[PDB]
């Protein structure tokens, strides 16, 4: 008398949760599920909806809460004093992003190692982390190369600080040079205390 249409029913639910997939065993009624959701709230809504299907006897839940995964990661990072300026986020189910500032490449390498060994979703991770010594080098490089040999600089977590001396006649040039230093990935801020000589 027409059995319930199993397939249409299941798909009406799982189509609301991107990255979700399924299998059904009609001999014993077991529904298999896998994939990602943004957080524990989303996961909850999914599981109720398939549980509600007439023909579904049981559920093997292999779906991942993404939020749990990166907050856990951020805790672990914070315990390493070298990783202080670094954190992880997720913009979309099944995607992770790591960002911020480390001091040296030595510190960058430790970070990489730590993730291969200690993160299970490396295949889903975007890395955006900056190295401060590499930015600092390039800042100091560009100034001198530009003619400003008595301006010192220092970078740390997005901010660059300028001090020392320029000839009064070079104030307008110095301004454009700085606007160039800003094109470097990871510059978020600049402080100028350069003094002009008359």
């Amino acid at each position: 008398i027409d059995q319930i249409d199993l397939i249409h029913d299941i798909e009406h639910v799982i189509q609301q949760f991107p990255t979700v997939r399924f299998t059904f065993n009609k001999n014993n009624g077991q529904l298999f599920l896998i994939g990602h959701v943004r957080n524990s709230i989303d996961k909850s809504e999914l599981l109720y909806k398939v549980d509600a299907l007439s023909f579904v006897k049981s559920v093997d839940d292999n779906v991942i809460d993404d939020e749990a995964v990166w907050q856990e990661m951020n805790i672990l990072l914070s315990k390493n004093p070298e990783f202080k300026g670094i954190s992880m986020q997720s913009p979309e189910p099944g995607i992770f992003v790591i960002s911020g500032y480390l001091k040296t490449e030595e510190q960058a390498a430790c970070l990489a190692d730590y993730l291969n060994l200690h993160f299970n979703y490396l295949s889903l991770l975007d890395n955006k982390v900056i190295i401060e010594s590499q930015v600092m080098k390039a800042l100091a490089g560009h100034l001198v190369q530009s003619g400003f040999a008595n301006v010192h600089v220092s970078f740390t977590n997005g901010e660059a600080v300028l001090t020392g001396y320029i000839n009064n006649k070079d104030a307008d040039k110095f301004r454009t040079v700085v606007q160039e230093l800003q094109d470097i990935a990871g510059i978020r801020a600049v402080k100028n205390f350069v003094v002009l000589l008359p």
